[PDB]
């Protein structure tokens, strides 16, 4: 089997995408945040607590003849952002892009942080990182693509994120006409849980490259790249009155610069994120500072390949015994 879904980013910044997800019978579909940084497939609902429920799509998993109560799962997750959710767990029917999972776990949520709230345009999460991370207690679940994976025509999804339009997820093929050139491959670690891999360097603009080693993971759920403190410095230095904020919360330029580009190293290859894609824009309305794509990863402990670095490329997410991580420009 294969699936085939778009992914549109959810505001002008392309600041989260969101992919259309089919839950119960009949179907009640929801808007998701994939997100290969975690792995709980989550979403607002009826038992969501009222007040913090505003405008969002719900699951209500009493008008679905195909939800059970898993019963005695709860979940609990805390991001790398600061936002949290929590509640219990159902198992239903769930497509993607015509690709359909029966007894997904689906976590319904009890309670969202403030930041699910206030963003209107996201009804849940669908996480994409390996099952270990899952957060279900006493019996942790399976992601949507380990469940489907053994069905699959091969066992990969792969990621082509618009640059301010938008892309696709695809599950169990590789659309060769998504890509130019070849796909670049390399190694994965799993032992954190993560898709973790090693860039092999960088350049900033028309600089050389240079060649070291950066770990990090492909994480489409995360909305910037973040790198070591090295690197980020060595690229704002090439704008003119860029600076870091404590303020603020990271670097800062004037909106009236122009961006250079960023090429990050997959073995022998390279993906070039052009500078366009580096501007957040205004860091209030109407100002003119603009907040920075590329920022530091000190104090998160790991570097984030986030949309910034994954929209300039299509990469593949291949989940075979041994998993790995594919890079193409296109």
């Amino acid at each position: 089997s294969t699936g085939s879904a778009t992914t549109t980013p959810i505001d002008s910044l392309d600041d989260a995408y969101i992919t259309p997800v089919q839950i119960g019978t009949p179907a009640q579909t929801l808007n998701l945040d994939f997100d290969t940084g975690s792995s709980d497939l989550w979403v607002f609902s009826s038992e969501t607590t009222a007040s913090e429920v505003d405008g969002q799509t719900i699951y209500t998993p009493s008008k679905s003849t195909t939800a059970k109560l898993l019963s005695g799962a709860t979940w609990s997750i805390s991001y790398g952002d600061g936002s949290s959710s929590s509640g219990d767990v159902y198992t239903d029917t769930v497509s993607v892009g015509g690709l359909t999972v029966t007894g997904q776990a689906v976590e319904s949520a009890k309670k969202v942080s403030s930041s699910f709230t206030e963003d209107s345009t996201i009804d849940g999460l669908l996480g994409l990182a390996f099952s270990t991370l899952n957060t279900v207690s006493p019996t942790q679940q399976k992601t949507f693509f380990d469940n489907a994976k053994a069905s699959l025509d091969s066992p990969v999804f792969t990621a082509d994120l618009g640059y301010h339009a938008p892309g696709t997820y695809n599950f169990g093929f590789i659309d060769t006409t998504a890509y130019t050139g070849s796909i670049t491959y390399t190694a994965v670690s799993t032992k954190q849980g993560f898709w973790e891999w090693t860039s092999t360097g960088y350049a900033v603009g028309s600089g050389t490259f240079k060649s070291t080693s950066i770990d990090g993971i492909a994480d489409t759920g995360t909305t910037l790249l973040y790198l070591p403190a090295t690197v980020v410095s060595a690229y704002w230095a090439q704008v003119s009155g860029a600076k870091s904020s404590s303020s603020v919360g990271g670097y800062v330029f004037p909106c009236s610069a122009t961006l250079p580009s960023f090429t990050f190293g997959v073995g022998s290859a390279r993906i070039v994120i052009p500078g366009d894609y580096i501007d957040f824009g205004p860091i209030s309305t109407g100002s003119s500072s603009c907040f920075g794509g590329i920022q530091s990863s000190a104090g998160i402990g790991i570097n984030i390949f986030g949309d910034v670095a994954l929209k300039a490329a299509f990469v593949v997410f291949n989940g075979a015994t041994t998993p790995t991580l594919g890079f193409a420009s296109k």
